[PDB]
């Protein structure tokens, strides 16, 4: 999943976390929660990071053609606003969804935005090429399908559950882009 | 402005068109975003109202100003056995009583995000606001691309609220079937 | 549709022949959306198979055009400098106007109606494609056309689409023309 | 030609000029014209009104697919930018081109840009047929192949001569936006 | 290359899969141009083995040569009900079975335009061509993004014959079940 | 950065690749702004060394980083007829001789802004900063996908000048031709 959100009114902090087998359910989990931690105005870290002044945009990705696959999540800042409290802000609300469990609207807005992904992607013969082939690279051509249904038959507690078992301290590291 | 979300899950279809404000209508704006709000992802009034119901298998809603007259078109598709008249009727009363269920702030401002960011991919490529300022000399202002930007920019919920309700009334709709015969 | 379809070996002269579209409504109408492919797409396409084999054509074209009104289909040959544009020009009206005695095969309706259903699918998975079709339904006159296109060629009888090509592909409807470079 | 290039680093002013026909020998001269006038920070207007502080971006377009066609130029602004010095400049850049003829570099240049998106067009059945449908609404199929031809073998003078025909007074009309704030 | 065609008028799949002979070695474009013949449109010999028979909905085949060792894989896509056992093993035996049914001139012809015109797609735009190049270097040997091209143009019926006959063998095959959950 | 330009036994082609620097090195960003000069557009270094004058009908310069080591490619798309040596041999001393024709301030800009507006492209899309990211990670540093583009904002002449001196010589030239 792919997320970058930038408020309607440049240092950056960054926070990644290894992602789970390419095959598994909570791959796809943290897939989903990716989208409602980063996407919209409505996500989780917008909400925490821009209205409150710390952050001027914020995204998330999850990055399975890495290995070790990555999900990385991140904020632009203004020029003066404080590094230190954005990030320990930002890793507060990724790693604290246990304090606030996903809903089955943010889940379902997750869902749709995946799977539209991945119709258009298999009505062309050129994506499904590259997609499948990035399968066949990640171990297991079935993956392309697996994953599909996977994310049609993902219930609200797997992705609670693969999101708080894999956005944890052990797992993360940090960055900043702080500019000359 | 381009909504289509359907269930994770030949086909019928009900429409129903209404007629947008002039595009340099301080309206005009107010419609786009509410076409947004109302038909597009799992969240939006018409996909809440059709589908975990089980009147319609995916809803649709389009504002294209490219035409003459300027449009707003809102749809649902169905599954072969579905209540067609439901489906038309619950999709009319959705769109046309707003004021009953008015829009939110957080409505609004997922409306607002896709539009600007929309607005930023047309403005970072040449060709895309060359065919963009044309469109707006089409509609009578050169200016109406940027302008246009700048209200959605400074649009208020009362100001989107309003312009639905105005424009969204039986009197300014027009219902379509598509029946596979 | 649309295809342009050329061989792998002054300038380039072109021929053309013109013909008009029947009405979007129309059942006809993806009859000869679909033969335009059928006519002019890929080496195995019959104004292809026609003209450049034979060395009379570098290449072929063929594309319905309903933005237009009247909505038109063009047929056209690439010809290379030395080949006679009039031989050209004359065997491609002749293929056009006599699958009357030539018609298509099942599987020619199907190569067509694979190649327009996939570019259909390709359209209806993305909202702003979907927004641009809709709009130009409308404008057509009606926005049930683009999903009763959709479901007229997938129902699409060989019959249907050799008599469309048939009363359309006539020479009383047709309009030649050519572009001589310099 | 489409040209939108913006400063490293809403206000807006524009000027915009009727065109000749598509079948004139004077209208490609006037697309590449305007590329060597709006494109990158080697053109006419970025040169006159982006070091100087008038203009944080300038543009240009020919609009064909309007009646009347239309060359459309101009500058964005940051706010407390002059705006009816950016305008009075730009159009002064425009309309004296007789006092700094094109150079053969510049032609070259726009000339390549021209082709190089013809042979993009050209690749892609889809796109040939759009532009071959276009040429038609022009006037003639064959404009399509026709222009690149003049376009291949336009001599800076012609260049010189349709800018300087066209881009003049008496055939432009002006526009400032002045955002509502 | 890629292939993926389905009939017009939730799902499990049956695959299979061939190392490439390395890239730059002269049997690797007769494999591109083989897998068209066999994958691609309505007129492929999987579709004709799989789809009146009603032994599939759709097939596929791609060479995907990023990938080390480089395959090609070939694939049915198949209903909830459908024989899993008989459509993998009418794949791999017409796949298997080629040299009793030779490739048609006119089915390499068919195969050639459609590399052709993508290889032209990809040389027309820096960017791919770039991406094209960088393979080229990893593969060992810049010149092969130009050299398949010719290898291409100048391909013999008997060799992309050979080519397939020769590698689309049970010795060199892997297999494949997706049954959804 | 990509360029290829043309003018308006088959077709044979020359080449020469030297190593980029580190892409963390503050001379990587000048290399890549420098094949912009050299080959994109009939303005070019190498299409004016070689078109006008016969030796070639087309060139065209990448800088490929995905690759290890990374790489300058630069070369010349040549007709049926031409001599290759000499083509070749062009082709070098142009790259080779910047120092007898230093860039212009005014190339430069042309070479920014056409960088700048790819990368205003790339970040308007969410789902091309992803696989940018990516890129930028497996480089072996995330900060790259925004530190290249404040790097290419601040470029210099003299910097790129110099960069672009210091890659492009004798000791650093591998050739190479395709003649079909």
């Amino acid at each position: 999943s792919n997320a970058y959100t930038v408020e309607p009114v440049t240092p950056l902090v960054a926070a990644m976390y290894h992602l789970p087998a390419a095959g598994s359910p909570d791959f796809v989990g943290l897939d989903l929660a990716a989208t409602i931690l980063a996407d919209t105005p409505s996500s989780r870290l917008y909400h925490a990071l821009v209205p409150t002044k710390l952050a001027s945009g914020v995204f998330g990705f999850t990055m399975d053609q890495l290995d070790p696959g990555l999900a990385m999540f991140g904020a632009q800042l203004q020029p003066g606003m404080d590094q230190d409290k954005a990030l320990q802000t930002l890793t507060a609300t990724l790693e604290s969804l246990s304090s606030k469990p996903f809903s089955q609207e943010e889940l379902e807005r997750a869902r749709s935005k995946w799977l539209t992904a991945w119709q258009q992607t298999y009505a062309d013969p050129e994506k499904v090429g590259v997609a499948l082939s990035e399968a066949i690279a990640s171990g297991d051509w079935r993956l392309f399908f697996l994953q599909r249904d996977r994310v049609r038959e993902a219930k609200l507690d797997d992705v609670q559950r693969a999101a708080v078992a894999y956005l944890v301290r052990s797992n993360r590291t940090e960055g900043r882009y702080i500019p000359t």
